[PDB]
DNA sequence: GCTATGAGTGGCCCCTGTGGAGAGAAG
DNA sequence: GGGGCCACTCATAGC
RNA sequence: CUUCUCUCCACAGGUUUUAGAGCUAGAAAUAGCAAGUUAAAAUAAGGCUAGUCCGUUAUCAACUUGAAAAAGUGGCACCGAGUCGGUGCUU
């Protein structure tokens, strides 16, 4: 007989609970065949379980690593281009200079040339290091000196600037010369007073330098400066100028009574064009005011970056660096003097001991500046004469280095200015510097646009660039080779959705005219109007809709019901009183794009001509796709003969954002085979039918619907791995859903391939995705009317109902005891779901007894999914060289004993190998049987040829047939039922689960929440009395933990510590005792051992660091549900 | 008895921070 | 949070 | 309206080895003194499809077919419950 059965599921991020129950809520038990070479031929197991797995990972880390790799490759290529430029002239001076630079990492033994890189002789190297203590001294020397310098110093300065070219967050031109705040503020005030003599501003006595350069937010500084100026407001014209000078985006619409918004921001790429537009409307007499404001903004921005302006030089950054160096020297001398004068004993600690956070640890050690200040501040406070030192410490300027974390705010314009100064001064002697100055400035300033992406020849899955030619892309011919416009189009396109109705079609922009007309006609479709003498409301005719649109929508931005009534029904149709239903106050759809185009083009006939629909759609698409105005102008140039220069310039100014939901081929692309009208045409006029879009698509008579179902095809692949990958959510939930699908498939396979009556799920849109997938796979048969026969009911509940069911009938849940709660929740969800569904398409004693029996079952199939670990080869921290064989070489020729390297590799999976190993100085062969961990790095070589890989490690005569793949969490069974999971090649994990009786679980749950019960006072008192009467369960729980520990955990030290700790705290309050005992299950939990705290005692974790014991145990392969399993006894393998 | 070796135990180790642009769904 | 690594102590086989 | 997910563009550090002649007294251990701020190269081993590209996401119990994708392989009922046991039928 086909037994009716239901499946309950519980899907989480780390688990998939599953339970199969029959109509009477009893979980069936079946006898399963066991394969392998053991004596256990058949095993009885209840059909209930839980699948556990590691949480899924987001692709953020891989993306960050890939972006970093591209950055590093491109920086290397910049240095290579500079060396290629300098190659011809360097060969005449020193041919081996570049080779010496490259080999600076190798030790003296491994170098092919002389060890000193710059000059190749110690005398000149020492002379250079004495003359220029830091690279900034060399940079300033080249900036200020007019003498012919060595080409090597020029190369060093240029390479240092190119390699560390600073940020690009401030596009435009930045002038370090106007770096004084007060003078430019005074000039701006004077210009404003000259332009506004009737309202002069008194700026006398106001310290602009302090207020504008203070370490406060932009708005606070703006409010502070305005507060010092009588009669001025932060919303005034001068207030807006100051806000612009502080890096805000002030609005000048109110200051000049403009019709449209006038917002200016210097950091934007379009400050110049917006400022020009503002001047074109308010006059060019205000240009000097904006120039002065821009100069003041530059001064404010560069005040922090560069600090010295008194001297006449073109390298302010180098001057500031040298000032930091000199201040550090002076402070170090003073500090040494004071320490040696007052605290001689601490001199060794501060200036010699690298392990501490003193100066020695600050320079040669790894101590940070913050740590150094923390260490030195109490010492300085204990000595006299440290007032200046304390003040500098409070400002984060004492003994400061030159390469700190604050250098992230240096714009690339400073570096470009220094580069240009050096090139200009040194080009008088070197013609190749004169000829190639533009190339060098390009190399420093060239940056791949964000919308072009990686420059690949198709062999990359991340690349969307289109190439005009096949030449190699270089920064000098980037514009000629890479089609920027097509690349921007593809960049925007690939991220937008396909149409829901047609998966092939691309969606239209939101502000397209066709979409707006479609929405307007759809809204007017359902509008009803009632006039005097009319018995029933009537729909608007096509002529009426056309007249209404032409008279109101094309003339008013927003159309209301009152406007319609007063303007069309009363004026045109002569209806004095009309009642309108379907629209409450105003129409949702509006022709904003049409109004904008009428304002710009100023030609209504051009907009209203049907032949111009394609041109207008293309123009709107161009406006929405592109952000750079040059691309917009280039593409709109095709229409230059249709619009004048002013119109073309104005069109270059409007930008649209957002995309629609329906494609053009849907609304106005497909045509009816019988009538030839498109959906838009039907909305314009459909006779008495007046069908809206929903009515048109659902209407069977119209060809559009069946042409739509014919347009969709069954997705190749798709269902299976691909379809779940296309859902909306974190990849963790995708992994969970795929595991749930496989669990259900295997359960169907188990029950004789008879599909279940019901499938109950709880975890809502992701719930909808799971339900759709399950229903799609289960139901595949259609009736004679092509209606899908729902043989399986996919029913979705919410966890609140099951939680209330648990709380009402005392089926309590404690997560820390074991992993059975997943299976129990699946079973209870199945019970409640089936009861509710059969009740709305339950004997008390018998059903409740069945539930008690099920929840007290000891045998639940908990399965840990075996996973081949992948990821990074090892830890990324590079360690100092040591005499150890466990270091990993960062390059093929870099011996870790000399250069250091990586450490702690991660093992992908282990292999059991039976072979012979030479041991001892006698090199005698001995048979071995052990686990060798194949690292992630060596995985490819091992899978390529395991025999050679094993021979290279010293194994001889390898038995190929016995090589067993053992991924992580492989399960081994040992004597007395003790089980261990393979954590790695040399560590194990606990594999057994504690099965407490439900009475102890109930007692623990009631005791832990003794003062947190949520219920009636009588029920709370009854539960409290139940807890108090059953205090002896605590001893029983401890005894059972001890028994299970002695049986499978083998933690004698930890167990004795726990037992002693319990004995000392045996008088603690019952709630505290239970709360602390719940921690003790951390000893017996499945998985990796972990530390835990029991009252005031901390128990360290017990790690199983030996895998020799499992080499003679039983290997268990478990299927995804744990029902089908193959047992292999390893002790019988490798026998002599 | 000495030497080199494996096995158990306790403790320490882990790359980080920021800006800009675009697109999508889900509540 | 969890596996890798090292320093220290103690049987342990072999000489 | 935001959060989250995906993709591209850049920056600043960090670590590693090497260069920046250490001096004096002593046979040496060692003790005293002087100096400290910077720079070059690498930043997953490398791969071929030779690009200013790609290399940490996702997927993966065992056996048979295959290069892989992928397909196939395991009796039922009843009585009980400490990780599942027993009995009958089929066999």
């Amino acid at each position: 007989m086909d037994k009716k059965y239901s499946i309950g599921l519980d899907i989480g991020t780390n688990s998939v609970g599953w339970a199969v129950i029959t109509d009477e809520y009893k979980v069936p038990s079946k006898k399963f065949k066991v394969l392998g070479n053991t004596d256990r031929h058949s095993i009885k197991k209840n059909l209930i379980g839980a699948l556990l797995f590691d949480s899924g990972e987001t692709a953020e880390a891989t993306r960050l690593k890939r972006t970093a790799r591209r950055r590093y490759t491109r920086r290397k290529n910049r240095i290579c281009y500079l060396q290629e430029i300098f190659s011809n002239e360097m060969a005449k001076v020193d041919d081996s200079f570049f080779h010496r630079l490259e080999e600076s990492f190798l030790v003296e033994e491994d170098k092919k040339h002389e060890r000193h890189p710059i000059f190749g002789n110690i005398v000149d190297e020492v002379a250079y290091h004495e003359k220029y203590p830091t690279i900034y001294h060399l940079r300033k020397k080249l900036v200020d000196s007019t003498d012919k310098a060595d080409l090597r110093l020029i190369y060093l300065a240029l390479a240092h600037m190119i390699k560390f070219r600073g940020h690009f967050l401030i596009e435009g031109d930045l002038n370090p010369d106007n770096s004084d705040v007060d003078k430019l503020f005074i000039q701006l005030v004077q210009t404003y007073n000259q332009l506004f003599e009737e309202n002069p501003i008194n700026a006398s006595g106001v310290d602009a330098k302090a207020i504008l350069s203070a370490r406060l937010s932009k708005s606070r500084r703006l409010e502070n400066l305005i507060a010092q100026l009588p009669g001025e407001k932060k919303n005034g014209l001068f207030g807006n100028l100051i806000a612009l000078s502080l890096g805000l985006t002030p609005n000048f619409k109110s200051n000049f009574d403009l019709a449209e918004d006038a917002k200016l921001q210097l950091s934007k790429d379009t400050y110049d064009d917006d400022l020009d537009n503002l001047l074109a409307q308010i006059g060019d007499q205000y240009a000097d005011l904006f120039l002065a404001a821009k100069n003041l903004s530059d001064a404010i921005l560069l005040s922090d970056i560069l600090r010295v302006n008194t001297e006449i030089t073109k390298a302010p950054l180098s001057a500031s660096m040298i000032k930091r160096y000199d201040e550090h020297h002076q402070d170090l001398t003073l500090l040494k003097a004071l320490v040696r004068q007052q605290l001689p004993e601490k001199y060794k600690e501060i200036f010699f001991d690298q392990s501490k956070n003193g100066y020695a640890g600050y320079i040669d050690g790894g101590a940070s500046q913050e740590e150094f200040y923390k260490f030195i501040k109490p010492i300085l406070e204990k000595m006299d004469g440290t007032e200046e030192l304390l003040v500098k410490l409070n400002r984060e300027d004492l003994l400061r280095k030159q390469r700190t974390f604050d250098n992230g705010s240096i714009p690339h314009q400073i570096h470009l200015g220094e580069l240009h100064a050096i090139l200009r001064r040194q080009e008088d002697f070197y013609p190749f510097l004169k000829d190639n100055r533009e190339k060098i400035e390009k190399i420093l300033t060239f940056r791949i646009p964000y919308y072009v992406g990686p420059l690949a020849r198709g062999n990359s899955r991340f690349a969307w660039m289109t190439r005009k030619s096949e030449e190699t892309i270089t920064p000098w011919n980037f514009e000629e080779v890479v089609d920027k416009g097509a690349s921007a189009q593809s960049f925007i396109e690939r991220m937008t959705n396909f149409d829901k109705n047609l998966p092939n079609e691309k969606v239209l922009p939101k502000h397209s005219l066709l979409y707006e007309y479609f929405t307007v006609y759809n809204e007017l479709t359902k509008v009803k109007y009632v006039t005097e003498g009319m018995r029933k409301p009537a729909f608007l005719s096509g002529e009426q809709k056309k007249a209404i649109v032409d008279l109101l929508f094309k003339t008013n931005r927003k159309v209301t019901v009152k406007q319609l009534k007063e303007d069309y029904f009363k004026k045109i149709e002569c209806f004095d009183s009309v009642e309108i239903s379907g629209v409450e106050d105003r129409f949702n759809a509006s022709l904003g794009t049409y109004h904008d185009l009428l304002k710009i083009i100023k030609d209504k006939d051009f907009l209203d001509n049907e032949e111009n629909e394609d041109i207008l759609e293309d123009i709107v698409l161009t406006l929405t796709l592109f952000e750079d105005r040059e691309m917009i102008e280039e593409r709109l140039k095709t229409y230059a003969h249709l619009f004048d220069d002013k119109v073309m310039k104005q069109l270059k100014r409007r930008r649209y954002t957002g995309w629609g939901r329906l494609s053009r081929k849907l609304i106005n692309g497909i045509r009816d085979k019988q009538s030839g009208k498109t959906i838009l045409d039907f909305l314009k006029s459909d006779g008495f039918a007046n069908r809206n879009f929903m009515q048109l698509i659902h209407d069977d008579s119209l060809t559009f619907k069946e042409d739509i179902q014919k347009a969709q095809v069954s997705g190749q692949g798709d269902s299976l791995h691909e379809h779940i990958a296309n859902l909306a959510g974190s990849p963790a939930i995708k992994k969970g859903i795929l595991q749930t699908v496989k669990v259900v498939d295997e359960l169907v396979k188990v029950m004789g391939r008879h599909k279940p009556e019901n499938i109950v799920i709880e975890m809502r849109q992701i719930t909808k995705h799971v339900a759709q997938i399950l229903d799609s796979r289960m139901n595949t048969k259609y009736d004679e009317n092509d209606k899908l026969i729902r043989e399986v009911k996919v029913i979705t509940l919410k966890s609140k109902l099951v939680s209330d069911f648990r709380k009402d009938f005392q089926f309590y849940k404690v997560r820390e005891i074991n992993n059975y709660h997943h299976a129990h929740d699946a079973y209870l969800n199945a019970v409640v779901g089936t009861a509710l569904i059969k009740k709305y398409p339950w004997d008390k004693g018998r059903d409740f007894a069945t539930v008690r029996k099920v929840l007290s079952m000891p045998q639940v199939n908990i399965v840990k999914k075996t996973e081949v670990q992948t990821g990074g080869f090892s830890k990324e921290s590079i360690l100092p060289k040591r005499n150890s064989d466990k270091l990993i070489a960062r390059k093929k020729d870099w011996d870790p004993k000399k250069y250091g390297g990586f450490d702690s590799p991660t093992v992908a999976y282990s292999v059991l190998v039976v072979a012979k190993v030479e041991k001892g100085k006698s090199k005698k062969l001995k048979s071995v049987k052990e686990l060798l961990g194949i690292t992630i790095m060596e995985r490819s070589s091992f899978e390529k040829n395991p025999i050679d890989f094993l021979e290279a490690k010293g194994y001889k005569e390898v038995k190929k047939d016995l090589i067993i793949k053992l991924p992580k969490y492989s399960l081994f069974e040992l004597e007395n039922g003790r089980k261990r999971m393979l954590a790695s090649a040399g560590e194990l994990q606990k594999g057994n689960e504690l099965a407490l009786p439900s009475k102890y679980v109930n007692f623990l749950y009631l005791a832990s929440h003794y003062e947190k019960l949520k219920g009636s006072p009588e029920d709370n008192e009854q539960k409290q009395l139940f807890v108090e009467q059953h205090k002896h369960y605590l001893d029983e729980i401890i005894e059972q933990i001890s028994e299970f520990s002695k049986r499978v955990i083998l933690a004698d030290a930890n167990l004795d510590k726990v037992l002693s700790a319990y004995n000392k705290h045996r008088d603690k309050p019952i709630r505290e005792q239970a709360e602390n005992i719940i921690h003790l299950f951390t000893l017996t939990n499945l998985g990796a051992p972990a530390a835990f705290k029991y009252f005031d005692t901390t128990i360290d974790r017990k790690r199983y660091t030996s895998t020799k014991e499992v080499l003679d145990a039983t290997l268990i392969h478990q299927s995804i549900t744990g029902l089908y399993e193959t047992r292999i006894d390893l002790s019988q393998l490798g026998g002599d």
